[PDB]
């Protein structure tokens, strides 16, 4: 927290609005970069980038009773936070809608600049960042100005929020990774596709050598089979040849018996890393107690160049569970899964925060990978 009032000592922040979004987002971001054992420097260098970069696009500050172009990130921001759990180390996470005044005042209805303006901005200070897949992407994914011609006033009274871009900054020790994320929604809402034709007919556009037609067929089979319809999609801003295409899927079902049939594309997905995770989740589901406004569970399933089938991740909905017991379940497991920092931090903290998700994703290369979702109060 230090690195925090240092910062507010020294920074000047142009207007009212990312002022608010300062003092809201980066004491809970100091103090995830402290559990995290990140090194007073980087402590300095992302509270600074944060609010450099971050916070110019973010939009007005999202007051109660305010009428702007809302999100959903964190429940209620444009900013959403969440700690990463592995044994190489706690790695902390922004994820947020890039944003300006516009969209709340009627020049940019379905936000489609501020992506833009944004990686303008990020990648001045991050030279690895590549976003040649926003590129090639966003005419698949999102509202073209043809699709808004053919689109009616007849998603929104379930969905609630126009966001279609979704940037995910991953604050690795080694360097900052940048993560895009599509959301179809309102492109289907004109174009009558289902998501699944949306999200793997662009990982075919791109993939135009067809490395990926195998693992898209194996969960586009599921996905019919489960009758389950794809939700977003996913993508590293990296070089295209080297990118991990993710689709996601939620389901209101929540039953550890739908998890595991998702988890393992039913019956599909047949190899050792599969198998331990799907051990793994069974006794970290009965462990929590994940209950039957209500949270789905969400999985994703991803997919790289030289990978021979694709790989899953589960979410579970931490709703109805007392953070006490999250604590003492995540200390337990570390413990017993040779994570003593990570059960150190726990435990050291089982001695006002809400956490909202917990997932999970599993190689024996890497261990256990496990991340928490916060929600802000
Ligand atoms: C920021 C963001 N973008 C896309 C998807 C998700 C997200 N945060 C999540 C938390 C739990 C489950 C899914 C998501």
């Amino acid at each position: 927290m230090i690195a925090y009032h240092t910062l507010t000592k020294a920074l000047l922040f142009p207007d009212i609005d990312q002022y608010q979004h300062w003092h809201h987002v980066a004491p809970m971001l100091a103090k995830m970069l402290v559990d995290g054992k990140y090194s007073i420097h980087q402590q300095y260098e992302y509270l600074c980038l944060f609010a450099q970069l971050v916070a110019p696009v973010l939009g007005p500050y999202p007051s109660p009773g305010r009428d702007v172009y809302r999100c959903t990130l964190g429940g209620n921001m444009t900013v959403e936070l969440s700690q990463n759990f592995q044994r190489s180390g706690s790695t902390t996470r922004i994820a947020f809608e890039p944003v300006r005044y516009q969209a709340s005042v009627g020049h940019d209805r379905f936000n489609r600049t501020s992506v833009n303006a944004f990686f303008s901005q990020l990648q001045l200070l991050v030279k690895s960042v590549n976003i040649e897949l926003h590129h090639l992407l966003s005419e698949h994914l999102t509202l073209t100005a043809k699709d808004e011609r053919n689109l009616n006033e007849e998603y929104l009274t379930n969905f609630q929020v126009k966001t279609q871009y979704v940037v995910a900054l991953d604050l690795r020790k080694t360097g900052i990774v940048a993560k895009e994320y599509f959301f179809p929604g309102i492109k289907c809402a004109a174009t009558g596709q289902t998501g699944s034709n949306a999200c793997f007919g662009a990982i075919r556009a791109v993939d135009k050598d067809g490395h990926l037609d195998s693992l898209c067929q194996l969960i586009e089979a599921h996905f019919q089979q489960s009758k389950i319809d794809d939700a977003f999609l996913c993508c590293d801003l990296v070089d295209p040849a080297h990118t991990r295409f993710k689709v996601y899927i939620a389901d209101p079902l929540v039953t550890l018996a739908r998890a595991e049939e998702h988890w393992t594309l039913g019956g599909r997905l047949t190899d050792e890393d599969a198998a331990v995770g799907l051990e793994i989740i069974r006794g970290l589901w009965s462990e929590l107690g994940i209950i039957q406004g209500l949270l789905p569970i969400m999985l994703n399933y991803e997919m790289k160049a030289g990978q021979r089938l694709p790989k899953p991740k589960l979410y579970m909905p931490l709703t109805g569970i007392p953070e006490t017991k999250i604590a003492r379940i995540m200390t337990a497991f570390f413990q017993r899964h040779d994570m003593p920092e990570q059960a150190e931090v726990f435990m050291e903290n089982l001695q006002t925060r809400y956490q909202a998700w917990l997932s999970f994703a599993y190689t024996k290369e890497k261990g256990p990978y496990l991340s928490i979702y916060y929600f802000w109060p």
